């Protein structure tokens, strides 16, 4: 531990601007959990992706 | 659409902000190519979860 744990279990994430295909965006919201915003949905996806690669 | 996206690779995808953790971005920047920039490079990663999944 010489450089770990910023944010505070909430604001730990830095803003990265990206793009997604409009068709699959509106299609995606039809299959996302109502108790999870599309933003939070993408974040949990990439989170599980970084531990994979 | 059935399987087609808007013409023109400058507006084929809508702009959206995703927030990733600093150390994970720091691990990512070390393995990025010298051709495609981040905002466009990350687009392939999320796309996989749409079309493949």
């Amino acid at each position: 531990m010489v450089g770990r744990r910023p944010g505070g279990g909430l604001k730990d994430t830095k803003p990265v601007v990206v793009r997604l295909y409009p068709d699959e965006i509106e299609a995606l919201k039809s299959r996302v959990p109502a108790n999870t915003s599309m933003s939070a949905y993408i974040r949990r996806i990439i989170l599980n992706h970084l531990e994979d690669e």
